[PDB]
């Protein structure tokens, strides 16, 4: 594939990946942008993955990962069936003919817009794993300051950006653009009640996730990545007996 | 386009082509290299562009742009019919399959090879335009150095890979490209980076475009200037149109120049 492809590939096998996407960043600004949400075309298209359960839909952020995008959440929503609704909403700009955003604010902006449209004034949880969770917590923040108060902010093995499958140029651009976005996340309060979950096992050779100013921090099973996979019925069972309480 | 062609273009129209070429370097880092020229597997193709004059064949060697490679002498070839042969010699690693020198050295041993085997000990005449004048130049080097004695030496339009120059140079450019050519141009722009005019036993002529490119506002100049030359002609032209339209006064002072030295 596209020379882009191929240094990613050879980056996470030598251990460059942090050279590989500031390169990609770097890429990314010569991407087409929006400036407003007014100019998408139409808002970000939400992904619904569990219907029928009633009660809030949970808005499943992505990441900012390359393969990022439903996945993430296709076995969190299968273990959710008849419990919880579960939506995706993905990145802007992952996709192709996609634009990138030129700045976060724009593109929460948009994000929020997109959200509150499809859930048509009914109480929605946001949520969010890894970048995911950084993602659905400036989106929440940005939705408090317009009033919309979140029913509740999930957010699973969240780290601080400053102190931490086939794929496509696309991808890997949004990638490094995304990165860039988030270089400067600091973990501002929401008003909104935050369950934080963070893994149980480490991923390879204290490394947990915190979050401070949780309304619970509850640990489980798993690793970074299986704790939404293999371990996901143990995640669901947790966010909903908790949703269940606040 | 791949997100490196689109990078390449939408930062020429946007005067940000240097930003480009630094990033695709970064990026060719990460393409398999040739270390000797025995991991090349087959050495430097060199292909005629005009043939049947006799005497030494002019070598030219490709520059390292986006449409470098044979096209830059095609008009240089056709008016010295008959006069003097050429012969291109591609820079390895902009075509697809080709892998990049690991340095500059492993690549000029490598030409220097192709070159020597190609001419057979028959006299031959290096000679390059823009980059290429400085491959060409680093070549005589690397030959001279190896006891190799190239009969002459054409620079066109040198400058030193020292900035707005490029940034214009690069817009007046503005055909296919693909991320292994861009690859290579970030390449061959790192490895050109500490080049220098070492000193050279063969004769130089050196040839420098009549009209500038772009605007330079600082008339007190833009001209490309050669310390060493044996003799310093002036051709009509612009940096490209030289190769060009005005290809065959270009071909003329060189075809004369060669009986002379």
């Amino acid at each position: 594939g596209s020379a882009l492809v191929e240094m990613y590939r050879r980056a996470v096998a030598t251990g460059r990946a942090a050279e590989a996407v500031e390169v990609l960043g770097t890429v990314a600004t010569f991407r087409p942008v929006f400036r407003s949400p007014d100019e998408l075309g139409e808002p970000p298209a939400l992904v619904p993955l569990g219907t029928g359960a009633g009660g809030p839909t949970l808005v499943c952020c992505a990441g900012t990962a390359a393969a990022s995008g439903p996945r993430e959440f296709t076995a969190f929503a299968a273990a959710l069936a008849g419990l919880r609704d579960v939506t995706v909403l993905p990145q802007t700009g992952f996709l192709t003919g996609e634009p990138l955003p030129a700045g976060l604010d724009v593109l929460l902006d948009a994000q929020a817009d997109a959200v509150l449209a499809h859930c048509a004034g009914r109480p929605f949880v946001l949520v969010g794993h890894s970048a995911g969770a950084n993602m659905a917590h400036a989106l929440t923040v940005r939705l408090e300051a317009r009033g919309a108060d979140p029913a509740a902010l999930v957010l699973m093995d969240i780290y601080t950006p400053a102190a931490p499958v086939p794929v496509d140029d696309t991808r890997l651009t949004a990638m490094g653009a995304y990165h860039r976005l988030l270089l400067d996340w600091a973990p501002r309060p929401t008003r909104a009640p935050v369950l934080h979950l963070y893994a149980g096992e480490p991923a390879g050779a204290d490394w947990r996730s915190r979050f401070d100013g949780a309304h619970t921090s509850a640990e489980v099973p798993g690793t970074h990545f299986s704790m939404m996979t293999e371990h996901a019925p143990v995640t669901a069972a947790t966010v909903h007996k908790w949703l269940d309480e606040v």
